[PDB]
């Protein structure tokens, strides 16, 4: 016969204490951009992004994880 | 038979303690950005990116972080 | 007969105490960019990127950081 | 006695032919211009100009000229 | 006894010929202009200007000048 | 007796062809123009210049110019 048991425990813990959290500033992009662009050929697909495009400011005022997993396998 | 019993523990703490988080400037791009383009050929896909792209601030309070994975495995 | 016992116990601790985390400046491309092109051919696929791109500022108030893994393999 | 006779005579030219006057652009002040003051103190007059001021473009079609003076003068 | 005579001739010219004046361009001013004040104090009179102020386009079709002038003097 | 005669004569020419006169550019002032100030005390008058200021396109079709003067004296 064959017999498996899998019961793993967790008591551990992820925590932090912040007394305040601010004054964060962002300024992507503030200069000057500028593109001239005089008899260009394209063939072919073209994706083009100008300016200020996809920039974040991520600010969780605790932004703790915890990952936990499990792959069980047998033969 | 085969027999297998699995029943690890973790107890652990991950923690700070931060009286303030803060103060915190990002100033990508700030200069002048220029280009001049003449007489180019493109014969096959472009991807093209210009001024202040992507840039992240990313201040979580805490950000403290535990990974745990468990993988038995048997023959 | 075949028998495997698997039990280990964690009780670590991963800590660090910060008074204040502040006054962080990150000014990338603050200065002049030029790109000139004249007459270029090309015959496969291009990527550019011109300016302040990617950049990144992370000021976790703790960033403690705890991993945990348990491989038990048998033949 | 005394005897004074002034009569100079003058045919004189001043002269131009132009064909076309034009495709003149002026673009003074197109960049950006920022001023950040704190805690100034001004204890006597103060003349401030910020931005695009007092800036020519001056296109007379001929815009010759004849200056002519006469000071006889005795004793 | 004392006698004067003052009787100067002119048949000089000022003259030009254009045959097309245009496609003149001033665009004072066209970019960002940006003026942050804290905390000023002033204690006289305070004159300011800001943004695109007596910016001038002068185009005559002719604008040729003659100045003449006499000062006839004795003693 | 004293006598005193002034007859001089001018037939003098001044004269230039021009077959087109342009494509004229001025863009004073397209860059970043910045200005940080704190804590400044002035105790006598201040005058103040920032951006684009006094700038000339002068462009005269002709521009010929003759200037003359005539200054009998005597003693």
């Amino acid at each position: 016969s064959v017999q498996i048991v899998y019961k793993p425990v967790d008591l551990s813990k992820v925590t932090s204490k912040c007394g305040s959290l601010g004054n964060i500033h962002h300024k992507p992009g503030g200069g000057q951009v500028e593109v001239k662009s005089e008899k260009l050929d394209f063939k072919d697909r073209v994706q083009s992004k100008i300016g200020s495009l996809d920039n974040i400011t991520h600010v969780p005022g605790g932004g703790n994880k915890k990952i936990e997993t499990h792959k069980l396998t047998f033969r």
